[PDB]
């Protein structure tokens, strides 16, 4: 059984060690036309390995022994009532136990507390696993930026944008 | 007729007073599918009227023969992805269609090359067909959008379209 709280300074090491790295046999391929964009899930072989290089809050999911099993960092922009999920990670050995949903429910709580109109996140097109998890939690594609990762370690990837009403 | 320079503190009043408002007979309509987005230019009738609500930031001003600010562009460089963002570009009504827009974008391109940018990038509302057509002519293409960006704003019902070009 897992419990939730606001992250504390002593959690910083455990949070950094839940690093987000993953292997995927699928990516969301972006086809650019002059008049629009198509997202299509596509097989890759060999599997792709991805390693990552007041209105803010970080929540931590905690096991019975007090160990951080996941976290979410969120930020509110009053201008458009957007709660951004800046990061959400569940430790690999603690997946499929509802922690992801629980951290997103804490994000939804902060949203309602601030009077947000929608949840929003950025996810790289190669992160098919996270995209599938977000789809199941009720997020849909609201856009993308094919240029965001130009001149970065992630060049060749596209930033996909997902939202849901609060 | 028009010259360009870096904005000075005394220009702030003239820049704020420049009216970016426009009338359009067309909008770029955004169709959302589960698997993508289509942009299609479409007629609106009657015409839509739209009113708008440190070393790596710069504002340029276009100046008429009498020294009056006729247009401006605010730009910002992010070294992380080598992006020069055109944050704002506005030409005063009655100085439009005289090459000021191109001239301000050329100054943006100069700042890009000075900072070693890889691309120019801008946000434009889907209803701003005139600016979109001008950006297409200057060499920009659609690199994305955010259909949720204007939720809870005066612009709700519009979509943010994203355009880029290599430097
Ligand atoms: C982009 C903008 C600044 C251009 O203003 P401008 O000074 O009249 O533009 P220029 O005269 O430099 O023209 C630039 C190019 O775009 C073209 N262009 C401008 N409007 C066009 C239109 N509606 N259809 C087709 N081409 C168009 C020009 O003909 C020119 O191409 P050319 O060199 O082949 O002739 C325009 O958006 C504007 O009038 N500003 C109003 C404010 C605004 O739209 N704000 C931006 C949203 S934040
Ligand atoms: N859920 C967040 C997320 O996906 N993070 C990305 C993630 O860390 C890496 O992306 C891949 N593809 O690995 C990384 C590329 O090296 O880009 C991150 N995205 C960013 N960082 C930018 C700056 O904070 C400011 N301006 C932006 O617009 C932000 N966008
Ligand atoms: N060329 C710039 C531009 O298009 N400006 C828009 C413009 O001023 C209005 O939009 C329409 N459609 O009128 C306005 C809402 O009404 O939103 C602006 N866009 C923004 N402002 C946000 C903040 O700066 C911080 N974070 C963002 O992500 C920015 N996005």
């Amino acid at each position: 059984t897992y419990a939730f709280r606001v992250a504390r300074p002593e959690d910083v090491e455990a949070i950094a060690a839940i690093d987000g790295s993953f292997t995927t046999g699928t990516v969301f391929q972006v086809a650019v036309a002059p008049d629009g964009f198509t997202l299509r899930e596509v097989a890759v072989d060999p599997p792709l390995v991805k390693v990552f290089p007041g209105d803010r809050r970080t929540y931590v999911a905690v096991g019975a022994g007090g160990a951080v099993a996941g976290f979410t960092a969120v930020s509110y922009t009053p201008w458009n009532g957007r709660l951004t999920i800046e990061d959400i990670e569940v430790a690999p050995g603690h997946r499929g136990r509802g922690i992801g949903r629980g951290l997103m429910e804490r994000a939804a709580d902060f949203a309602r507390e601030r009077g947000a109109g929608h949840l929003w996140l950025e996810v790289t097109n190669v992160n098919a696993p996270a995209i599938h998890a977000y789809l199941r939690l009720g997020f849909t594609f609201c856009g993308l930026d094919t240029a965001l990762y130009l001149g970065t370690e992630s060049e060749g990837e596209q930033a996909l944008y997902m939202s849901m009403p609060c």
